[PDB]
């Protein structure tokens, strides 16, 4: 086919850049993280939507690894199984060096595709993994993180989640609180990537407004298209165009067709909606590969994405169109993170006030006066 | 006074690396780690045996820094906190550049002696901070830990505390657990020097024997001359030397000469003794300043070093003897623990038994049970 060949020629200049992979989780659930037991090998990894040859077969260039610890952790060992999934990450990527290269820049990325490999992020999946503290939040800095996911699917003391918008979680903070709002100033001061997948409507507006640098939306799909809380409303989209920020595209069939049965054009009607009401330069993809259950008939793993990418060239997409789709438009974004970062500007210190700390796993030193 | 001239020339040559300071911790406990609070600057910070005139005059160039988290917090927010101390520490020497030198090696010190600073490193006080996991284990030491205190005065899952041998605790792992053997094994690999201070004899024994690099005691004393046990017997001072490893002095009273008043001349009575049965090799400082309650009449705070170097001198310890407990005998061990990592080598993974963590602030993924 004509334009699977041309997905495959853009493809080898543009290798995809995906926002969103829970392999990390697999490698927990799965072997607990032993990664020199024998059915864990990556080369030859099976039951999993991505390995190796598959990430390979479907030129995929970059990767933000997701480190996620589920919500029921928070305010339990949050912080240090967020520690022990970053630890997978960087293993997996020494492990495997002629395949990943772990980098924690833009220019890290750029760098990974001239040498044919798969560039391996972080992104934190989850505000609860840094647990109220700034101090966390600058370790997690340290120790690769590049994104942080505000929340997941639970509120944090200073941001809410999707579920407010279902009725399930009641709203906490109404968008971001105080201390909420100097997470997201420290987090533009370092140069992490603000992720606002999984946070409420009031979360999105919120953070568009007081970010000072382009956010993004590492695995998300369109409201108007699935009427998911998990998707992009069109008055943020707009608010994604003004602010020149990311939606990067989630295939969960419930999220894609909002039922279990999904397939690859109900994909592409995704992108193309995203493409008209933010703009082309505001779309991307996070396919959440091995964190959902249900993946699109034609995407059924991560070398099914030079058939995605034919999908948008038979829709009359542009080489350029597809290309920023595809790497650009996140290069975009995270140059823009980077350079909105001031590292000589004094650090956030002013902790959370104890009255919004929780839980019965913590102790109160430092809080007196 | 001929002996404190001699002391002060011999030390400009050759600065005191001390193994242990809890400032850390002060800055917590008084300003709720705001470091940019006026009553917590530094410069004229009072109230405490450290800050920077004090530092500058005691003729120090190296410290470690304790990352300290109480016993309370195992099984709690041992982790967070621990990351938030070792944020601290970041920041102060980011904070006071002119003065701290923020290094994680050998030559870092090196360094640090030739440009006029205060080499600053981190030493994290308590197994409990990985909080029984590799994971945590290698996050930390990316995090800049370059030596872990095996326990605190509390037992980890898998070793044993000094209040194992006053009867105050049980021995759990008489020693080292297969786990406990597992963490030596991942601290020889990674380059962590081990530290010795407040364990059991059994840990100290099964440590020395253990090891393939010389360990450290960065703050106990000698148990001649005062029964502490907190302090070292003469048989494992017999495994200090030949082990090549290194004891550095605790200025405590009560460990100095067993009760609340003490001056600076039995604490050279500790380091007479120390130097006799384990050798002039095996003996350096590790004053506990801001960790303890307590200090000896002449060593009020950390400007005094000069006046101990002095009466060493008087008791008539050669230059090279002092100099090497003033730095070279940190700096042998230290070297010799970097030569014995092995970084190509597989990071441990086999996690410690479901059945060994206790607390009920954690989840069991990975395990599953
Ligand atoms: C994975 O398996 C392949 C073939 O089955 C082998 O070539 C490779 O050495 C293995 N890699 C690791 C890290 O075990
Ligand atoms: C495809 O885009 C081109 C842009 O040059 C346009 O001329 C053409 O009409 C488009 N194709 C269709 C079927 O609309
Ligand atoms: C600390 O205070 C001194 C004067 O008391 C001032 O000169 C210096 O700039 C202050 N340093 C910091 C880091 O605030
Ligand atoms: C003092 O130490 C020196 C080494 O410099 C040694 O030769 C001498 O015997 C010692 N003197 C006394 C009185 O112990
Ligand atoms: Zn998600
Ligand atoms: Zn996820
Ligand atoms: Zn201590
Ligand atoms: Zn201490």
């Amino acid at each position: 086919d004509f334009f699977r060949d041309e997905a495959e020629r853009i493809m080898r200049d543009s290798p995809v850049i995906d926002g969103h992979n829970d392999l990390p989780w697999q490698l927990l659930d799965m072997f607990n993280n032993r990664l020199q037991d024998e059915r864990a090998n990556l080369t030859t990894l099976a039951g999993t939507h991505t390995n190796i040859p598959k990430l390979r077969a479907g030129f995929v260039g970059g990767q933000f690894w997701s480190v996620y610890t589920p919500c029921d952790t928070q305010n339990k060992d949050a912080v240090r199984r967020t520690l022990e999934q970053m630890d997978v990450v960087h293993r997996m990527c020494r492990m495997y060096p002629e395949t990943f290269l772990y980098v924690t820049s833009s220019a890290g990325i750029r760098q990974a595709f001239r040498e044919g490999k798969v560039a391996s992020l972080i992104g934190v999946e989850g505000g609860h993994s840094i647990d109220s503290s700034l101090g966390v939040l600058r370790a997690l800095y340290q120790l690769g993180m590049r994104y942080l996911t505000l929340t997941h699917s639970c509120n944090t003391p200073w941001a809410d989640n999707w579920l407010v918008d279902t009725g399930d979680s009641e709203p906490q903070s109404q968008g971001l609180s105080p201390f909420g709002q100097r997470v997201v100033k420290e987090l533009n001061r370092l140069g992490v990537l603000i992720d606002l997948a999984h946070v409420s409507v009031a979360t999105m507006k919120a953070t568009l407004q007081l970010s000072r640098a382009p956010v993004i939306f590492s695995h998300s799909s369109a409201y108007s298209v699935c009427a998911s809380r998990r998707n992009v409303p069109d008055d943020v989209l707009r608010l994604v165009k003004q602010t020149d920020s990311l939606v990067m595209v989630n295939f969960y069939n419930n999220y894609i067709s909002c039922t279990n049965k999904a397939n690859l054009s109900q994909v592409a009607d995704h992108l193309d909606h995203i493409k008209e009401v933010a703009g082309a330069r505001a779309v991307g993809f996070g396919g959440d590969f091995d964190g959902v259950p249900r993946v699109p008939e034609g995407l059924e793993d991560v070398s099914k994405y030079p058939d995605l990418i034919a999908e948008l060239l038979r829709r009359n997409w542009t080489e350029a169109e597809v290309k920023g789709a595809l790497a650009d438009n996140l290069l975009r974004v995270f140059e823009a993170v980077e350079q909105a970062s001031n590292l000589t500007q004094a650090p956030e210190e002013e902790p959370i006030p104890l009255d919004q700390l929780g839980g019965s796993c913590r102790t109160h030193y430092g809080y007196s006066s």
